[PDB]
């Protein structure tokens, strides 16, 4: 079972109309995760949502966001070749091991906040931030995943409205209000921080009505083991009024976020320019069969084709 | 979800009338694999074979056979708490990485042969030996799994008949012939050796009729990279006449099995007496709440209950 330069292996997840398989790249031997989308069963509205997701993945390039390597498209199927995160979901990690100590939660949350603030720099809101969409690579680095519900947000625009996971949804979402975008992601990050440090959700209910009532009241329990600094940080995320909710760039200066990083304060990610001139990698690809000129054309136009994927995968360590 | 002293985690497999879930032992924190069988779906004949499998697992104690730690039984469900092998099936390993070099195949095959010869010492035939039932632990040690089709073999009797995986089945099984027991495992181990060294099955076909004819002819292709010693060893397993097939105790002396193993010739496993007197582990269990006397009674009578499982799990490394 091959597709392009990829040997398909075991299934990682199954949705309706899509599945995710682990795969090996034939030319480099690197492992990847491939989202396989059956286009035949999609209406034109779902199809445009699909191409929107691809456009967002091409915009985002951050070490803690799942990276897109290659797009293969047939009449029936779309293949999105992406990073593989071998240690799975933060959600499953919390279920198995319980709460993280604050030192470990801080390491993950600095990466999470950096990635999401970087999305907002790029005028993208994720809109479904939850523990299940935080992946972990082999070194336990965060990789934010599933931008299938994400969208651009615009000055003077309000978002078409949608509800991700209700436990992570801001109170304005329960009230059907229009919203700009980023403030809703900020609230979800407050819920995420609470789950990292406690192993549980701050707002829960036996049904949606009860959950909604608790979110709108905005009260949550502080466990005895939680530090005052962590409690104070949570107050900057879980503000009912979106106008007064902290922004991520402000929250990056928080004392808890930077404990043990006092000379390395968290700051907005600065995207480096992509090095497309590594002749060591180009020489390897010329040995494979691609011409020097083909490689420079694919890389300079950033085609997300078989050549740029090979070049990027050669820049990643083996497994 | 919990069952007894175990927190159930992700599903590892789902078959007909059973599933396998990874789990954590609450008292010790050790990971395990739990086979979960809905007894309500079984007829009395299936129920009989289920308790047969349990009896067989209690007989076998070998470092390269999946170990049974505990049995939990409710009116509706049977839980078999077993060793977890974190690196999965040899079958998937061959699919992903291709053939093993003969030195890597030799290390696995010595363990496989030791485990199966030990089964035959205990008058147990596995009857479904195949790449899918060879698991790999965190250190790539073999763990033979799934004794659901295994049986005792006896002097004077012939086996009830059953079909394992056709590609691994001995020729006499295709001809409906009665058989003693261990000779069919020996044939399957020849097929396994071939698949380890070549990455492919020796006998295949587009359908069962074609596969059957090739197995009965007993001819298979020797790749140019295979050593003469490996070719000669295969001839001792893949003998059409079960009467003339080598026994595993004889095959253990083969040059290929022992190449580079000076002062370490492969020989029948000698099962040591289980140390049930480790006062360091017992003291931990007394701290947990069990009484010293209860622990001695469960271990001395080897009950495979919550006490013996805890004692065994405390003797395993954290992972
Ligand atoms: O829905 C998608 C679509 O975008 C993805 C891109 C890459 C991966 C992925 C990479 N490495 C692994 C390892 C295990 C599971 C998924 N992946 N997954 C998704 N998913 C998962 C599915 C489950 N919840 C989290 C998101
Ligand atoms: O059929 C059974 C029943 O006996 C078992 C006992 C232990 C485990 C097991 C232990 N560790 C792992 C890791 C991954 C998958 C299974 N396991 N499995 C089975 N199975 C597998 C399922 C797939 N085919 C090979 C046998």
């Amino acid at each position: 079972p091959h597709i392009g330069n990829y040997r398909l292996l075991k299934t990682l997840g199954k949705g309706n109309f899509a599945k995710v398989k682990r795969a090996r790249h034939i030319l480099t031997g690197r492992e990847v995760a491939i989202k396989i989308i059956d286009k035949t069963q999609l209406n034109p509205t779902s199809l445009q949502k699909l191409f929107r997701e691809v456009r967002i993945m091409k915009i985002l390039n951050h070490p803690n966001i799942i990276k897109l390597f290659e797009v293969i498209e047939t009449e029936k199927t779309l293949y999105l070749i992406m990073e593989y995160a071998s240690k799975g979901e933060v959600y499953d990690y919390l279920v198995e091991h319980g709460r993280m100590k604050e030192k470990e939660a801080r390491s993950k949350f600095r990466q999470i906040v950096s990635a999401v603030q970087y999305c907002h720099q790029k005028r993208i809101v994720h809109r479904d931030l939850k523990a299940e969409n935080l992946l972990l690579d082999a070194d336990m680095n965060i990789k934010i995943a599933d931008f299938g519900f994400s969208n651009e947000f615009t000055k003077g625009g309000k978002l078409d409205t949608f509800c991700g996971s209700p436990p992570y949804a801001a109170p304005e979402l329960f009230q059907g209000k229009k919203y700009d975008g980023p403030e809703v992601d900020v609230w979800s990050l407050g819920v995420i921080l609470y789950t990292l440090v406690s192993g549980s959700l701050p707002f829960d209910g036996q049904n949606l009505k009860e959950l909604r009532e608790r979110v709108l009241r905005g009260k949550y329990r502080i466990p005895f083991y939680m530090s005052t600094d962590c409690e104070n940080l949570l107050k900057r995320f879980l503000v009912l009024n979106p106008i007064k909710r902290g922004t991520l760039e402000q929250i990056m200066k928080d004392r808890w976020i930077n404990a043990g990083h006092e000379e390395d304060e968290l700051k907005p990610f600065v995207e480096p320019e992509l090095d497309i001139s590594d002749q060591k990698r180009i020489d390897i690809m010329v040995g494979m069969g691609y011409s020097q000129e083909e490689i420079q054309e694919s890389l300079s136009k950033m085609k997300y084709d078989e050549i740029t994927a090979t070049y990027l995968l050669l820049g990643r360590k083996s497994s």
